């Protein structure tokens, strides 16, 4: 019933509207509470040893950030009815010889890329310094949001069409060890660990700034679309594989499994593996 | 009112037994872990950021948090076994004692003894000692096992006493602007204890020491929970006893100290945990 779009079939008054409310939601402080979150799932790991965590390099990636972006959205609407998380297509981006040029790096929406003379601080836009405090690992103020495309020797351009494609093709959702060394696995592959940097993984590197490290991604707003197009590709391939389940069903590490709690909520992948049961449901569907 | 919460002195070994038991099946099943790492992401989340306030400390939402923190832990005791409650400790009966160090709470068959001095202070008597109980770090990493140094710090060497709890239920505020370290006449910065602190609350982690003595990982020792238990009762007797005095700031405070705003990491506000009695408990004393 709730449409979630792509970003560059939205009206001027849709995107206007949607920056307005996450400015109140920043204003609000509830904004804070969903960077907060994110990290500290970063470092709750399953089980304490291992490299895996709550939200990610494991199997619970995939529904820890739809049950992120589904309570996100659903503050959003307590502000306005209308409101719908819309999604980033990075892969169609690619296309283009600068994606920086992009509709969604517009003064009007997310802002464009980072200043070379100014310690690559974003200037433009709506999330620019001093119209948008940031804060670090510890929660302590950072000084303003950074971003810088393609300036990394892993990830120097975004992920093509042929890459989602790829992962689509994907029969298993994930394979034991269900972490960063889980091969055939839609999952790990999605997530970027095949041959890493790569897809998700590779956009956040790609970004750069607080994009680049896993505690302070959510500080720049373009985290919650980029995440929409990962929860938009998993639910593509939940369509594709109608006869494919999460795994593990049970046995993982401790909140991985398919009826596990997701810390730090009490929700389990049961209750988010269906986006429709969830109240939302993406363009490309209709 | 249905759920009695006694004193440990007041326990059988048939109910420390089964207490003690439960909680090791919840450490063995993953979800005593989320509790250390709730208690700790609370105490990184400033409100607001720049600020000394955090989520579940050195501020007015430092009493409904560990309330709506314990009360989710003893309902996750009753997944369990539905007998088992929540127990208090009454550390100010202890000062009493020439030496707390001596307590029953501190038998084997409990919460285990003090540190070994020879190995770090690293406790190995009761259930809870070294090989029989994991802890982790502020990072989320394994640590090596639990730590317990009683009263070998210069500013809390003894336990509070009675009529520090006496003197803190006199207040009449429940807490004043700029609610937070600094706030005087409080009694949530009284009990709370920064009121030429360490004293009560704040003194008995001290006190304890080990990884009682810091924040991010004083829920790795069971006894942490036995402590807020006794802090969750003073803070319920003064509102018994102040009837007419309600959470303060009602509004205009900073965003997560509000009486409605939702308290990190929780969906829980303050309203919703004012009552007790509503919670579904109560304490012994009180019948
Ligand atoms: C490939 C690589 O080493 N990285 C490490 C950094 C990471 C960044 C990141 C940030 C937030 C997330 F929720 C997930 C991942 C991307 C993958
Ligand atoms: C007085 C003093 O400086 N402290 C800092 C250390 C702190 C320990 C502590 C641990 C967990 C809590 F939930 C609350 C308090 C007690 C107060
Ligand atoms: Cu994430
Ligand atoms: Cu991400
Ligand atoms: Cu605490
Ligand atoms: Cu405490």
């Amino acid at each position: 019933y709730r449409v979630r779009k792509n970003v560059l079939h939205l009206t001027d008054t849709e995107k206007r509207d949607f920056v307005r409310t996450v400015l109140i939601l920043k204003e609000k402080g509830i904004y804070d509470r969903y960077i907060a979150w994110h990290g500290a799932a970063g470092k709750f790991h399953t089980p304490p040893g291992s490299d895996r965590n709550a939200a990610h390099m494991s199997s619970a990636f995939l529904p820890w950030h739809r049950e992120y972006l589904l309570r996100f959205e659903r503050d959003l609407q307590s502000i306005n009815p209308e409101v719908t998380l819309p999604y980033w297509e990075w892969e169609t981006d690619a296309q283009m010889q600068d994606p920086s040029q992009s509709q969604i790096w517009s003064a009007d929406f997310m802002g464009g890329n980072g200043n070379p003379i100014k310690d690559f601080i974003v200037d433009t836009g709506p999330f620019a310094a001093g119209r948008w405090t940031t804060i670090d690992e510890q929660g302590n103020p950072s000084g303003g949001l950074k971003r810088n495309f393609g300036a990394t020797k892993e990830a120097p351009t975004l992920p093509t069409r042929d890459d989602v494609l790829n992962a689509l093709k994907i029969t298993q959702y994930d394979t034991p060890p269900w972490d960063m060394t889980s091969q055939n696995s839609f999952r790990n592959q999605l997530e970027g660990f095949i041959n890493g940097p790569q897809l998700h993984n590779r956009v956040h590197r790609w970004v750069g700034g607080q994009m680049g490290v896993v505690p302070t991604a959510p500080n720049d707003p373009v985290f919650f679309l980029h995440h929409a197009n990962v929860d938009r590709i998993w639910a593509v391939w939940q369509i594709i594989h109608r006869n494919q389940n999460y795994q593990p069903m049970k046995n993982g590490p401790f909140g991985q499994n398919f009826r596990d709690p997701m810390y730090p909520w009490n929700t389990t992948p049961e209750d988010v593996m269906n986006h429709r049961k969830l109240g939302y449901v993406y363009d490309i569907e209709l």
